[PDB]
């Protein structure tokens, strides 16, 4: 029984762990590409995340 | 091998869940003053992912660049 | 199924677990100020421990 | 990295999640001896819960 | 899909576990009150596996011939 | 960490999800050489189980 | 290695797009519909991103590809 | 899931097992413990050659 | 883990590869996607002939039946 | 909620995780031949990772 704004959230947890992912993956990495490859990744996760919290931030009256 | 900034990001997810959670449990809820306590905590989830939130934008430069 | 007392006891566990992941968060934490970020969150989870643990000795009379 | 805290924590979070497992199975169950056997360990949980709670607001300060 | 011996088999199964969890615990634990407190609950999931193994080979009469 | 008997007491608990699983799928079968095949093995799991339990029996003397 | 984790990305992200679009589909209001939308979309370009460098980082994987 | 679903995962559960009894049995202290988890890996063994039987004997395709 | 005990791992994994691929198979709406699911699903009971085959000879005991 | 596309994309991520466990077998054995076994498995299961990217393609316009 989920709603739009649970929706909305459970993407934005999923994002912020993903970015996790990607940043544990560049420190792991030593090949220069793939480095950068991950953090390339972090980054545009990071533009998701700040369309995510606007999302919420429009629908959910709790929080903004 | 987990940063302060991950830390935080683990914080946020878990208590966006946990909103989702008490939303849940108010809506399924008969007491209405068990529906006012989960009210309550989600109210109070909220808060502290407010604080979350402006901690990551402090801590993480590119998240606050992209206007988090 | 759930009932009310069941959802009661599951908020609790998830209190219970949260307030170990900060507290561990807190002491894993190299930055001050998140430490102390962490130490804050911990505190007021422990508060709604104990407003759910009178809650759920409200409606399970036999205490849990 | 857990402390003794922590292990109370834990071991209360599994309780209480016990607790909705033998409710739901006496409900759950056609015979009503079956049925009185998980009530019976049910009962025998909640006052685990009480014995762990206490132990919790004894060594935790923040009295969770 | 479960009748009332499966269920007693995943209480059984819950209860194993459990008492793996209480005596770790109980091990790694530095005050000796709470190590005693594990000790205690340990002691007493025992009790009732013994309860539930009973129940079992009373429900379960194939599980009964094979015995415990 | 674990001990002996912990193991022990793994290997009864799965044993016993073992059964569960067993005595399902000869019930959710219509033909019947997969019906006592299933049956079969779930005759022989509770062997598996008799023997746990008398390990456990054997070297848990709070057990026994 | 390092293969592994462009793998273990892919993955995660075709499991992402699956849930972006079943929640596009669930969505009641439209805005929050197209919102998903859109994620799926930027996620579907992760995913060529991916699979270009696990082409170029396994031989053996170009070699079907 | 059809029968023969249901044998498939039978028998991965119990390559699973048999796995599981191995590993118990290397890491155990006590030598009779050790050799019950090997008397129950054999077994398990046992049923694997079953499963599979059944499993050829359902699936033309295998 | 030991060789024979990642055998038998990716045998079991084959195993239950094939239960998602004929599940899938079953509830696809599209013919060819349902052709590829049935494919995939051929192939990997040939690897599940080849790991029975490599334990067998690994497993003396198994060998045995 | 799965339709055609999302059971190809699960394929798909399954696949490929099995690629990643057929080399770390293939690495951590002992036996040369294990080895060249988890090695061709390994090789057979990147085909079948190019069959579903072009099914993927395929059935997923915004897919390139
Ligand atoms: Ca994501
Ligand atoms: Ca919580
Ligand atoms: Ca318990
Ligand atoms: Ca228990
Ligand atoms: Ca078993
Ligand atoms: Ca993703
Ligand atoms: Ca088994
Ligand atoms: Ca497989
Ligand atoms: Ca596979
Ligand atoms: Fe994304
Ligand atoms: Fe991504
Ligand atoms: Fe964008
Ligand atoms: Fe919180
Ligand atoms: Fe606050
Ligand atoms: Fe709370
Ligand atoms: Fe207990
Ligand atoms: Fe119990
Ligand atoms: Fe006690
Ligand atoms: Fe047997
Ligand atoms: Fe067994
Ligand atoms: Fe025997
Ligand atoms: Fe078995
Ligand atoms: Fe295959
Ligand atoms: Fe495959
Ligand atoms: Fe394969």
């Amino acid at each position: 029984d989920l709603d739009d704004v649970a929706r909305i959230r459970l993407v934005l947890a999923r994002e912020l762990e993903t970015i996790n992912e990607y940043e544990a993956y560049a420190r792991a990495s030593s090949n220069p590409e793939v480095r950068a490859f991950f953090q390339h990744l972090a980054a545009e996760e990071k533009e998701h995340v700040s369309e995510a919290v606007h999302m919420l931030r429009m629908l959910d009256s709790g929080q903004n």
